[PDB]
């Protein structure tokens, strides 16, 4: 009685709605598009065929499409250097290519279209997190070697603004670089080559010779990344956006801060604090036009993910590997962000090892629920926490895979789609679970090593809980 | 809904798919949904890893560990799928690998390209017993047998086309000589001198019904008018005994495993012999000669008791030509015995390039591939009766077709011409009816499941492709 009858799977993905999955791949160097309604691949894209030789497919956003069966359009970046080193291929490549692109590109309803690369337009090579703005009409990217974001008009591909983040540590000493405190510099830069061309393509810029690895933020005191500039590194990770406007929050990994910009005059106005026990924010102050600094008499612990609530009230960062949790800012005053306090911790006596991180998250549209992967090396099965958003406290947490990356939501809030990515070796996955029920539905196999995924949006409401409030 | 009532109804079996343009190889678990391991052929520094045809092993558990080989194809096989890229200088590729999963992830173990010089880019083929494999390539034409413990290489032959008309379009149709010649090594090492690009005589490996296009000088190459498009090396199941395919003269050349000879050529063309003799014309030289081809052939492969065997003709005429070959003693004595035809089968389209027998040999699936954007499907056949009995549409650029060895479900795979919709489609053999897709990034054309068995290797990448 173990074998099911004949079982056609029409039921399981009628349930989900018509909803696009897009992936890119990692270490596959692929992108690729999933119709939930049918289980069909729509599309996919590989960087080499373009003659991109290290395509380390890494982060992503989707702008919203009336119809995204007819047509859509996303950004997908790379990393490239000596990142193809790092995840254990025993690989014999000498010199690995440059990378660092930032691709545009657009679903036509039969393929996917390579549109440009903004990095070689621009030249701001950025490798780390994609997101797209509330309104859909421009984006930013993050780079945690070489400490630069900024954000990008879309229909022009030109860079509306470029920073400079550098750390000054109290003590030289590796080990304790970040422990004892130091001072963090915040420059707003301007390009210097033809054509308001900034000189960052490729491995240019990069304080250290390859990204600090998910759980691996340590690496670096813990004397394990090369690099000429290691003790200046913060590892800016992403921009995420305010629903509401004006605002939006730099994740700086190392000093565990996330500095909160006014997107209307390009300037940082306050420095939120990640660790519990230390102060809700740090002052910032303006040093000369196009510089500012925060003061940090210690670091705590590093911070990972940050993400607004979908009515912009509540801004989360997840402390790692020093202390595991989830901090909660009250950030209902829109005036002004000096004003935003701590309000809740959520914590576990599970989250007390080195492991697991809490890492990337996606809320209902409600806001009533965050869902947060658990994070783990080998071999630990990785999991996802689903945590209650009115009252800050744990709720469940289920065992789904290895290296458990990132989640999206289906936009009427019933499905919570996630991925897990095998350390770019063993077995990896998409996952979909019911957010009534909190219970997995099913895994669907995945040829890919994803750190990103997103439904894609129809709407500005749906950005709302997709990659732009959240990572 | 949960998914585990559909994975359920299979049983335990790892599908192994290689990617095509994607440069990826990859095996999931058809009883979870997991993908348990892949690898990128670039991060190594393949850096045209067009990931083609695979064969894998018989394994006592797969799910602790399995073996399989992979090749791929280079040069400019890149610009043949209409991606618009700008690279000028593609990667040489043509790389043959040994992968062994570990119960973990994939392990590339050697590059047997590199250690023996031959770079071939066609189909890849398990021997019945398990312990070796061929490849073939219609580029350079030609094929080898490969021991896979010593990686070493068994035979080797390269077929040669001298038209009787040395005009282009009619190089063909007007009959030829076929010279079949046993190669030996050139370089220091016993090693030959076939890496990459190099014995290409024409530079891709011809497309569906691209018989015609190479007729009408749309293929560039060194040696157009010398190409016989070798496809693949099919194994007898009963042993002895492999048959090599030769599109453009649309003949099977029978070859003897054991003292490595040919000794037959079956003619697939309905209204011609069963076959012509191979006369040797020196030591390590026989000849075929044709008066006339009727019509070029593609898919060929036996049944899994070995007492048929398959051609399917196609461009000028479209059918499914059958041979008895129970006389396992003398392949000269095999015999065209049914014709498998279709009103809605002509011309170059639906081309039929890869098939599945049941276990029992009483049905066979055959894939209907079209070009854009004509829906592409699967034929069910009666391998008894030689009648067609159902095709079903199933999406865009339909390729290889695999069975679970319990006989009970057919897993094949679409691959969007490299750019539109792909995936991995699942049939019943009882009511013949798709019972779902899962989704595949890959442009596979190639698909196995792990054989536990050297039974198994009847109904997998051995006796068929
Ligand atoms: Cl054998
Ligand atoms: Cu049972
Ligand atoms: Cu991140
Ligand atoms: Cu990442
Ligand atoms: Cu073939
Ligand atoms: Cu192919």
């Amino acid at each position: 009685g173990h074998m099911a009858r004949t079982t056609k799977i029409e039921e399981f993905y009628a349930q989900f709605g018509k909803y696009i999955l897009l992936v890119p791949g990692k270490f596959t160097g692929t992108v690729a598009a999933h119709d939930l309604s049918t289980g069909r691949t729509l599309a996919w894209l590989a960087g080499w065929n373009y003659g991109d030789t290290n395509p380390i497919m890494h982060h992503m956003a989707a702008f919203p499409s009336p119809d995204p069966y007819k047509g859509f359009e996303f950004i997908v970046n790379t990393q490239g250097g000596k990142n193809l080193f790092i995840y254990g291929i025993p690989t014999t490549v000498k010199e690995p290519g440059e990378g660092f692109n930032i691709y545009r590109v657009r679903y036509d309803g039969t393929k996917f279209n390579l549109v440009s690369n903004i990095a070689e337009k621009t030249g701001l090579g950025l490798g780390v997190h994609v997101t797209a703005t509330p309104d859909g009409k421009g984006f930013a990217v993050a780079d945690g070697q070489k400490d630069i974001f900024a954000e990008f008009d879309l229909a022009t591909e030109s860079v509306r603004t470029a920073f400079l983040v550098d750390w000054k540590p109290n003590n030289s000493d590796l080990k304790r670089a970040w422990l004892e405190g130091g001072t963090m510099t915040i420059t707003r830069l301007k390009p210097t080559l033809p054509g308001g061309k900034y000189d960052y393509t490729g491995t240019k810029g990069c304080k250290i010779d390859w990204e600090l690895v998910p759980g691996g933020e340590l690496f670096l005191e813990e004397g394990k990344v090369t690099g000429t500039r290691q003790t200046n590194v913060v590892a800016l990770d992403a921009f995420v956006y305010d629903p509401r406007g004006r605002w939006g929050a730099l994740s700086a990994r190392l000093p565990g801060v996330a500095i909160i910009f006014d997107r209307q005059d390009w300037e940082p106005v306050v420095a939120l604090v990640g660790a519990k026990g230390e102060p809700s924010s740090l002052p910032v102050k303006k040093v000369a036009s196009d510089t500012w600094e925060i003061k940090m008499d210690k670091v705590v612990t590093p911070a990972h993910q940050a993400g607004f609530s979908p009515d912009g009230k509540n801004f989360l960062f997840m402390n790692g590997v020093r202390q595991n949790n989830i901090m909660v800012w009250d950030t209902s005053n829109h005036a002004d962000p000096t004003k935003w306090t701590k309000k809740a911790v959520v914590e576990d006596p599970g989250w007390r090892g080195s492991y697991p991180n809490t890492f990337h998250m996606v809320f209902t549209p409600d806001g009533r629920k965050v869902y947060v992967t658990l994070w783990w090396p080998s071999p630990t099965p990785n999991g996802i926490a689903v945590v209650d958003a009115r009252n800050w406290k744990l709720l469940k947490s289920v065992d789904i895979g290895p290296d458990m990356q990132t989640l999206a939501i289906t936009y009427d809030g019933k499905y919570v789609v996630g991925v897990f990515s095998g350390y770019q070796k063993t077995a990896s996955g998409i996952v979909i679970m019911d957010t009534k029920s909190d219970e997995v539905v099913g895994i669907l196999p995945s040829v890919g090593g994803h750190h990103d995924c997103v439904i894609v949006p129809k709407t500005v409401e749906d950005l709302r809980c997709s990659r732009c409030t959240t990572t």
